[PDB]
């Protein structure tokens, strides 16, 4: 399909966006409403992930984290918001969204001719430090900057699930925004948590793997231009 939305463990699931570059990304069914993880490529994808939603569950979406201000991590939000649903995201990653949509817009259309000219559309709760929802089973934080100098890692405590966002996953991939150097500072802070790990859902290519994705990725940025 275009889209799926697949249990991982428990409440956890992943999607797999097919559309453009394939990106995952996650959703959590809670005891009030859901949380996606994850804006997905656009508002039609948006809506996409939201008709597979209400298909497993009635609850209403109560918020969608941006883990960057990339297009593959906020384009959706227009369509979250046009729903009722929160558009969350850190302080850096919002004000980073409204300096450089216009770039990151411009350059995904580089790449994807076929991709809107989406506009703007922030954030509307902004969290000034590391975060968490659903009663604290769903655990966002920052460890440093990687693919872009803001992404966040998001944690399922209950589930040892990590969702990697763009920062873990099989390739390389264009490293035209990265922190190359401190990629690997970022994933050695990331080990250093020693957070109970099961399961690490990579951002892009195929998305279910054990805790080694992150060595594996930390390899290959270490031997990457730049590095
Ligand atoms: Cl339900
Ligand atoms: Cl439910
Ligand atoms: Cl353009
Ligand atoms: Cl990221
Ligand atoms: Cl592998
Ligand atoms: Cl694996
Ligand atoms: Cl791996
Ligand atoms: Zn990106
Ligand atoms: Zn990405
Ligand atoms: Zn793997």
């Amino acid at each position: 399909a275009g889209m799926s939305l697949t249990q991982v463990s428990g409440p956890v699931y992943v999607v797999e966006d097919n559309y453009y570059v394939q990106e995952n990304s996650m959703v959590y069914f809670g005891a009030k409403g859901v949380t996606v993880v994850g804006a997905t490529w656009t508002p039609d994808t948006a809506r996409e992930l939201h008709k597979l939603i209400k298909r497993v569950s009635r609850k209403p979406v109560l918020e969608v984290i941006n883990t960057n201000y990339h297009t593959d991590r906020a384009g959706g939000n227009a369509y979250w918001k046009s729903i009722g649903a929160k558009v969350v995201s850190t302080r850096q990653t919002r004000d980073l969204m409204k300096s450089d949509w216009a770039e990151i817009v411009a350059f995904t259309r580089k790449g994807l001719p076929e991709y809107p000219d989406l506009p703007l559309v922030l954030p509307n709760v902004v969290h000034d430090g590391d975060f968490t929802l659903q009663e604290g089973k769903v655990r966002a934080f920052y460890a440093g900057p990687a693919h872009t100098p803001d992404g966040i890692f998001v944690y399922f405590p209950d589930e040892q699930v990590l969702y990697g966002g763009c920062i873990l996953k099989e390739k390389l991939g264009n490293l035209s925004f990265a922190d190359v150097k401190a990629y690997p500072q970022t994933l050695e802070r990331l080990k250093a948590m020693k957070l109970p790990i099961k399961t690490v859902i990579g951002g892009h290519d195929s998305p279910l793997h054990g805790p080694e994705l992150i060595d594996h990725y930390e390899a290959l940025i270490k031997a990457a231009p730049q590095s």
